[PDB]
């Protein structure tokens, strides 16, 4: 270990090394050419090979941070392409690195990546598969500077493993795309999740974050002892803090250590880690973070024993509140892998509130005795919402479900952009699709995972373009009662119907050719606009109107000559509805 580069190069391998060096140099230097970055990776790769041969060879001793920042500072243009950033090069050892991290422009101003055509992609991917994948890795990398390099490399393998399995099929497009979409979705969810966690950290402090991590890791490792859990919650919190900070090398080291640790005390944490701990250094932490819940001892007492019945609760509580409450989450969480973390945190905050009222009364034990009773309501609240919503999603398909939501929310916050109201109705509908397929045991957790990112995106958007104070209240409210805040939104009885506009409800024959996913966008955009014009409409007046419009295009799409029955039968419907809705 005389050489850091040689060790990582040897641990990682030439292939993964060249890839990670690329992703790393593309996250900083996100305005440089591909050919330019490729010249670096080759320089740095030949260098690391030198150190592998002779660990005492010039510079091989230097640390990765020094070697890395040293290479950056050699970029000829740097100053004219980046300016301010080039001033970092005047600083020393630790400041220099911190300087670069500061100028790491999150969300750059690069053109959307337009997905080529299945036939061109598949041809590019054969005529030179390496520079094809590397050229795209580079593309995605520069667009997501805070995306964890190793994980960004994990997707770039499923992408490669898709072009492999599809560009050889009869119907390549039928193969490729649906996976290229599952991936796009996945990578987008992953990125949103990471940004989400780094915000909760900053916005709500580590206390809140720790409370989250406890509940989460307790469900995951129900066999582990609270002391172990605490140990992990601590390491875990220090890892996130610095990965959030953006330092890849620092963050990478911290994650490797923690994985190495967890893998060591494997039998002390959980039985479902065998597989993950067999994998290489690169995919170990990632594997573990995704691991499945272990089975709970089954020989677990009652929470009421140590937390509601027994006396000295106030005694054990006052001694170290946070640790006592942390003991409650851990106890409750590992017994309920079927609950959502926020639901668990909601029970802990409630417990915390009672304890803070009873422990100060004449007869404490008599005050908090009925506590577990106050939990019932909080538990059934998300439970009922999930049942009623999945049952409905089963009657009407996804699309007709997405429509149901559309009407519901547009009526709550009519002030919202239609295109955005549609986007959210489609995303929420997917959540019902992905999640309702699960048994009642894994539903609430699923819902939380998905709704969380959606509700956040919703909020970051609203941040930029404020629309309703009510949405702001929920968005700025506590991260634990954020969703319930949205669930409590009410029909906007103050909204003033948007004046009619023929053009808005004017349909053409093109609606006949538009893809299913386009035919829907328009039927849906019209549905929103319709609810925005007559908000007091009923689920029956709307059902009727939607029905007329249904057969409307059927007897106009299948009709000899469209552009006519579309403008003829059209006025009829607009005029007919205008009245049947008055
Ligand atoms: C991720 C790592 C490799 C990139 C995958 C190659 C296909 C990218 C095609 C560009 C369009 C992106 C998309 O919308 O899916
Ligand atoms: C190791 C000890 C770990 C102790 C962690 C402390 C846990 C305290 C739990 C208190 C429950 C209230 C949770 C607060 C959620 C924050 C929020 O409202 O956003
Ligand atoms: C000249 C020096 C150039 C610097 C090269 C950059 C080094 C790449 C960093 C590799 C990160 C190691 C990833 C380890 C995987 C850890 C984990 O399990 O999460
Ligand atoms: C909660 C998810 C389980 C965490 C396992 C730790 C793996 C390290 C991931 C680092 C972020
Ligand atoms: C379950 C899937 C439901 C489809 C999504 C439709 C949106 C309305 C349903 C919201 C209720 C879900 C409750 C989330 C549980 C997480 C929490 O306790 O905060
Ligand atoms: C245009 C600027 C962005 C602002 C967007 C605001 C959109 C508001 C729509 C409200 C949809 C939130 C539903 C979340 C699920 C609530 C759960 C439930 O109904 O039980
Ligand atoms: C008072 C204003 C009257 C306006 C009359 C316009 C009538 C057209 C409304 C558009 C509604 C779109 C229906 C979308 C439902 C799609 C149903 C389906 O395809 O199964």
């Amino acid at each position: 270990h005389k050489s850091e580069v040689a060790h990582r190069f040897k641990d990682l391998g030439e292939e993964n090394f060249k890839a990670l060096v690329l992703i790393a140099f593309a996250q900083y230097l996100q305005q440089c050419p591909f050919e330019d970055h490729v010249k670096l990776v080759n320089e740095v790769t030949e260098f690391a090979k030198t150190c592998v041969a002779d660990e005492s060879a010039e510079n091989c001793d230097k640390s990765l941070h020094t070697l890395f920042g040293d290479k950056l500072c050699t970029v000829a243009t740097l100053r004219e392409t980046y300016g301010e950033m080039a001033d970092c090069c005047a600083k020393q050892e630790p400041e220099r690195n911190e300087c670069f991290l500061q100028h790491k422009d999150d969300n750059p101003n690069l053109p959307r990546l337009v997905r080529p055509e299945v036939d061109v992609m598949c041809t590019a991917f054969h005529d030179n598969e390496e520079t094809f994948l590397k050229k795209y890795l580079y593309e995605i990398a520069r667009r997501h500077p805070y995306f964890y390099a190793p994980e960004l490399l994990f997707f770039a393998k499923r992408y490669k493993a898709a072009f492999t399995e599809c560009c050889q099929a009869a119907d390549k497009a039928a193969c490729l795309l649906p996976k290229l979409d599952e991936l796009r979705d996945e990578g987008k969810a992953s990125s949103a999740k990471q940004r989400l966690k780094c915000a909760s950290l900053q916005k709500f402090g580590e206390r809140a974050f720790k409370a989250w991590a406890v509940a989460r890791l307790s469900q995951r490792f129900p066999k582990a002892e609270f002391a172990e859990v605490s140990k992990l919650v601590t390491d875990l919190t220090k890892v996130h803090t610095e990965c959030c900070h953006g330092d890849l090398l620092e963050c990478a080291d911290d994650r490797a250590d923690l994985a190495k640790y967890i893998c060591e005390n494997q039998d002390s944490i959980s039985s479902k880690l065998k597989e993950c701990c067999e994998k290489p250094l690169l995919e170990k932490s990632h594997c573990i973070a995704e691991v499945e819940n272990d089975e709970m001892p089954a020989d677990l007492p009652s929470l009421a024993a140590d937390f509601v019945e027994s006396k000295d609760v106030c005694k054990n509580y006052a001694e170290a509140k946070d640790v006592f409450l942390g003991m409650f989450l851990y106890e409750y969480a590992r017994r309920h892998p079927d609950y959502s973390v926020v639901l668990l945190l909601r029970l802990a905050k409630t417990y915390e509130t009672t304890l803070e009222k009873c422990c100060a009364a004449a007869d404490p034990h008599e005050c908090y005795a009925k506590v577990f009773d106050e939990f019932k309501p909080l538990v059934e609240e998300p439970q009922n919402l999930i049942k009623q919503n999945c049952e409905l999603f089963e009657q009407l398909g996804e699309y007709k479900f997405q429509n149901a939501l559309l009407v519901r929310y547009t009526k709550k916050v009519p002030q919202v952009s239609t295109p955005t109201l549609v986007e959210v109705s489609r995303n929420l509908g997917k959540v019902g699709s992905k999640c309702c397929k699960h048994p009642e045991a894994k539903r609430m957790p699923c819902a939380e995972d998905y709704l969380s990112v959606v509700l956040n995106q919703l909020c970051v958007l609203h941040e930029k373009t404020p629309v309703s104070d009510r949405v702001t209240k929920c968005c700025t409210e506590s991260l634990v009662n954020r969703r319930p805040c949205f669930s409590a939104l009410e029909v906007d009885e103050t909204y003033v119907p948007k004046e009619f506009n023929a053009e808005t409800f004017t349909f053409h024959a093109d609606i006949c050719t538009l893809s299913e996913k386009e035919r829907q966008i328009k039927k849906q955009t019209a549905l929103v606009e319709l609810v925005k014009h007559k908000p007091k409409a009923t689920k029956e007046q709307l059902k009727a109107v939607m029905d007329d419009f249904a057969a409307f295009v059927e007897k106009c799409c299948k009709a000899d000559d469209k552009e006519t029955c579309f403008a003829e039968e059209g006025k009829k419907l607009v005029a007919a509805s205008q009245a049947a809705l008055g």
